[PDB]
């Protein structure tokens, strides 16, 4: 797991992403979808975002970044106590949605990417330490319960 100390880096770092969580959750899914365009088909929604800037200009994809971020803050917040939040979730994007635990590793990254490119300077190595392990643990209980519904995409 993580510890104490990790712990406490991972939710400093998410303050800077609750001060403006739209725009941290539109970058983290332009950079999802124009690194890995396979991704944007999974979103019905978001198939007509034919370009960068059309993705930039679409208030809805800021709205679904807000829903995004805003869970995995929940799970975070619960330091690694999350079985009755991240169910439902490895469920849903199983089952309904069909996203492979690659896509996951997709955003997991992207994330990162978005740390540093919004805090340039202001992420140092400690926070990316915890941030990833912190992320590595959501990928890695998400991937047990796809496991059990035997899922791979
Ligand atoms: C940090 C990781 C992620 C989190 C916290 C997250 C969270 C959510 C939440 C809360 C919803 C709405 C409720 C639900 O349907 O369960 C949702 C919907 C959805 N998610 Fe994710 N998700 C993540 C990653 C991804 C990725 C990587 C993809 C595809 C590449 C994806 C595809 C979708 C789709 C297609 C929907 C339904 C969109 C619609 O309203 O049409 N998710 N996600």
């Amino acid at each position: 797991g993580l510890s104490d100390g990790e712990w406490q880096q991972v939710l400093n770092v998410w303050g800077k992403v609750e001060a403006d969580i739209a725009g941290h959750g539109q970058e983290v899914l332009i950079r999802l979808f124009t690194g890995h365009p396979e991704t944007l088909e999974k979103f019905d929604k978001f198939k007509h975002l034919k370009t960068e800037a059309e993705m930039k200009a679409s208030e809805d994809l800021k709205k679904h970044g807000t829903v995004v971020l805003t869970a995995l803050g929940g799970i975070l917040k619960k330091k690694g106590h999350h079985e009755a939040e991240l169910k439902p979730l490895a469920q849903s994007h199983a089952t309904k949605h069909k996203i492979p635990i690659k896509y996951l590793e997709f955003i997991s990254d992207a994330i990162i990417h978005v740390l540093h490119s919004k805090h340039p300077g202001d992420f140092g190595a400690d926070a990316q330490g915890a941030m990833t392990k912190a992320l590595e643990l959501f990928r890695n209980d998400i991937a047990a319960k796809y496991k059990e519904l035997g899922f791979q995409g």
